[PDB]
């Protein structure tokens, strides 16, 4: 069978908490007045819900409601128990409110309005000091759910909400979020398919917080290489075919070796023999300016197989990279 695997950090901060923090099937909803919010506009609709823009007529304030599309209440729980936890937490989306649904008849979370620009026009323009400004935003995110027991597993660009003129952001969307257990074995069938991490696409189940930091690396390289998404699969098969042509295919045999993990024989056809290749090949003269040693070296360091060598959030807050943002 697979060798275990564990977090090299927080990796028993639930074991410690009480059981109430983490044992959200029992959690006890606390319900809002419906009647608080009027909707003004439907945002989109995704898998697991609809996004409204609305406004909280006791304040007439805007605010976005996320109306649930019937889910086992355990998931939606989950959700719930999650941003309650996260709350007040450094660029975390703001549950403000619960309220059940008249016509859905299923909870409908309240949030805090964020005034974004969507990301294929956002990222065309950001400069290189915006995306060093930026993932240090995202990492304040997820260092703080980490270490609140927490990994988000849907890290992308659309789940990452940034309002550029107060050059605000929040992490947003932890419907797919889950609390870290160590020995858990998770499903594999979580995040886009662009930012899944190698542990998904092998089927490795015994994965934690830094599957978030692939995704993240996955989004840094889309940034600092103007290429959106970096690696652009036409299934989940191909979506490791992709990364391999880039990470090599010696350093995913060590990958699945070392977890005695073994690849879906129809890897046999389509994987071939790949040698790694250096960050450079993917700078030219229209994104050079994105690109520094400091990118790349952070960047190489985001995007390794092996989950348990990946920089840490707050590893990652510690690079290089991040020198040239002023700190508040
Ligand atoms: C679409 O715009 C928004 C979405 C959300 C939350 C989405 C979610 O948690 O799924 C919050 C604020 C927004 O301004």
């Amino acid at each position: 069978g697979p060798v275990p695997s564990r977090a090299r950090v927080y990796t028993d901060v639930n074991t410690h908490r009480p059981r109430e923090y983490w044992d959200y099937e029992s959690h006890v909803v606390e319900w809002g007045n419906q009647d608080d919010y009027q909707l003004v506009r439907k945002l989109g609709r995704g898998k697991y819900s609809e996004v409204f823009e609305a406004i909280n007529i006791t304040n007439n304030e805007k605010v976005v409601v996320k109306i649930l599309k019937p889910v086992k209440k355990k998931k939606i729980k989950r959700e719930i128990k999650i941003l309650e936890n996260l709350r007040g937490g450094p660029n975390i989306i703001t549950l403000a409110d619960i309220v059940k649904d008249p016509v859905s008849r299923t909870p409908a979370l309240v949030f805090e309005h964020v005034n974004n620009t969507d990301f294929k026009q956002l990222y065309q323009t950001l400069t290189d000091y915006d995306i060093r400004f930026y993932m240090y935003e995202i990492l304040k995110a997820l260092d703080y759910c980490h270490s609140m027991g927490i990994m988000h597993r849907d890290v992308k660009p659309h789940n990452v909400m940034i309002d550029h003129e107060h050059r605000k952001l929040r992490l947003i969307d932890w419907g797919l979020a889950e609390f870290y257990h160590p020995g858990q074995e998770y499903n594999v069938r979580v995040a886009s398919r662009y930012f899944k991490g190698p542990e998904l696409l092998v089927d490795y189940q015994m994965y934690d917080y830094s599957l978030d930091m692939w995704s993240l690396g996955c989004m840094l390289a889309s940034m600092i290489f103007r290429k959106e998404p970096f690696f652009h699969g036409h299934d989940n098969y191909d979506q490791l075919v992709r990364i391999a042509k880039v990470l090599g295919t010696e350093d995913l045999y060590d990958y699945i070796d070392k977890y005695n993990i073994e690849l879906d024989p129809r890897f046999n056809d389509i994987l071939g023999r790949h040698s790694r290749k250096r960050w450079e090949r993917f700078v030219h003269s229209e994104n050079q300016h994105l690109v520094s040693p400091e990118a790349l070296d952070f960047l190489d360091k985001l995007l390794r197989y092996d989950h348990q060598s990946r920089l840490t959030a707050r590893e990652a807050m510690e690079h290089p990279y991040f020198y040239t943002v002023v700190k508040d």
